[PDB]
């Protein structure tokens, strides 16, 4: 009864608590997470419950202050941009000044003027300012347009820089990896997280490839990361080969072309402990999230599941 | 105390080097370890020979070199350029020193072109001098008859008078002999000039050279930057149909080498897989940097495995 029913909405939540789990210490109310690069400085954080989603990643922000195509035909996108932010302190005195009701993760890159070399401090610097504030922090290694970024993925320049992040906070840590790594790579920064105790990893980026796109003109646009559709094999198969190495040691979470509920339940039940989506929800809009979610409940309650986590990895048991 | 694979996968690229197996390959009976080379006329005197395999080349082609020695505007708009100097080198004698005092490591092509004073009714003489002098080191040699800047070279590519210069060099060395050709070249000629490389038994086509056209530029102004050849992404789509054509033609018979316009890992595959053996790149290299050539032998192997390509010779001319 509808007086009642706005009430209980209102008082506890827009998503059903099967939803609900805790990652790496951390409660989410929901599996589905908004990814990188929209809220670059947080300045929606209060929104984002409200639409439907579990949590947020706020960012790329980097340790000093830097102040897009839609490809209909793919339902996909193709990302221009660098890091433009007002900087990891910024954030910090934002998020001081409250602090959302769902987690907010903080996603730190290394400022595009510092060299690769002196790349350890700047990623130190970032967590020192917002790892307090923040639920969690990922490590962003594999975003295309800012250059040298994606070669710090090299597990003897990556250790480094993940050791000292993971030092400087007992906040989560979590590496973001780009989709396009060799099997060995993969296996091996997986290994080096679990090594490292990291909380885990976020696959994946998105790609450089234009392979398979139909929108037309594609060829004339310039440089920058393709997202959505055109990354769901592959990040389905990273998820897979993670989970299967070190899903009992480190949590995943999935992000890449997820467009739809079953998109969605594939992940989780392939050891996707969380999800997140940008592309789908420019394409899809407030719904998005939400109509995601009811459609997750909806499985869980119909397989058995007492909780979303009893679903993670179910498919590969 | 560290567990992880990685210490032994560096011991395997100091031992091994850097590339992953699945890209080696063996191309008129010379194993490459990985298919995108260095394109002619950077190294030009074979200066720089133990440095490439470390910027992630598969080989090298030096030269262009003459029997005798003889010792560019970016159209950033294009990521091209337009090149202007002629063979500039100090001769094949020159070179051939070089060479024998290289430690191997990587295949080493060289080509060779005509010594600027040369009549061309002396052009054989002058391309037998040279194939004599470097033949004997390199893995392979290339004739290159299509290079612009050079006053009557492009004329050589008439089968009537190629004929003669591919079948002395071919005669004068066992060495793998290739033709290099110039983009601008009819449909018709690059049919004749397949059919003649296949009758005189080369190794291979090297295609293509720089284009004399200047269709497609998105840069301003270049209609007053002078004569000479261009290079880079405006290449590409006529490099792709040559290739193309000459796979399926005569693809069985030699072995097909695609330059002209490969920029990304995308660029690469799409050439591998219409019949290229090899690659080269130098356009993409002065714009990509020292990383570029290593990101496009990574990404090829990341399609191999996909794939599921046992090894790169599996997938050469999948698509056709
Ligand atoms: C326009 C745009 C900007 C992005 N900016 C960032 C960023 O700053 N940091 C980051 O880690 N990922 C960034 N991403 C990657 C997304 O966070 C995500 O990993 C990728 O788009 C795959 O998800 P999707 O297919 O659901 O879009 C960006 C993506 C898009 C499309
Ligand atoms: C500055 C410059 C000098 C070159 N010199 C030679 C040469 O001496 N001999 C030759 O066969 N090709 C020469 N080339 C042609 C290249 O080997 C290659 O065929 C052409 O540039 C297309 O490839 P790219 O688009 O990757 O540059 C030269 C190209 C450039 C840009
Ligand atoms: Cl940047
Ligand atoms: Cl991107
Ligand atoms: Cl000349
Ligand atoms: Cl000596
Ligand atoms: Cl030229
Ligand atoms: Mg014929």
């Amino acid at each position: 009864v509808a007086p009642v029913r706005r009430l209980l909405r209102r008082l506890l939540g827009p998503t059903d608590p099967v939803l609900a789990s805790t990652v790496f210490g951390v409660r989410f109310p929901a599996p589905l997470g908004l990814a990188a690069g929209f809220d670059k400085d947080g300045t929606a954080l209060s929104s984002w419950g409200a639409m439907g989603f579990g949590y947020a990643e706020i960012g790329t922000v980097t340790a000093h202050p830097q102040p897009l195509f839609r490809l209909a035909d793919d339902r996909a996108l193709l990302n221009r941009m660098g890091f433009n932010n007002h900087g990891a302190r910024a954030l910090a005195i934002r998020l001081a000044r409250h602090r959302p009701e769902i987690p907010i993760g903080v996603n730190i890159g290394k400022t595009k003027k510092t060299p690769a070399g002196d790349a350890v401090n700047d990623y130190r610097a970032s967590a020192r300012m917002v790892g307090p504030l923040a639920s969690y922090l990922v490590v962003n290694v594999s975003s295309p347009n800012t250059p040298g970024l994606r070669d710090l993925q090299a597990v003897e320049s990556l250790r480094p820089i993940l050791s000292a992040v993971r030092a400087e906070t007992s906040t989560p840590v979590l590496v973001k990896i780009a989709p396009d790594l060799s099997d060995s790579d993969l296996d091996d920064i997986a290994d080096l997280a679990v090594e490292l105790d990291l909380a885990g990893i976020v696959a994946t980026n998105t790609t450089v490839s234009r392979d398979g796109l139909t929108t037309p003109g594609v060829d004339r646009l310039g440089p920058g990361g393709i997202s959505g559709p055109p990354l769901a094999q592959r990040a389905v198969q990273v998820l897979r080969r993670l989970y299967d190495r070190v899903g009992d040691r480190l949590a995943l979470i999935s992000v890449g072309g997820i467009e739809t509920a079953d998109d969605a339940w594939e992940r989780i039940t392939a050891g996707a402990s969380l999800l997140q989506g940008y592309t789908g929800f420019i394409y899809g809009g407030e719904r998005w999230a939400k109509d995601i979610h009811e459609g997750i409940a909806r499985r869980l309650h119909d397989g058995g599941f007492g909780s979303l986590h009893e679903a993670v990895g179910s498919a590969r048991r």
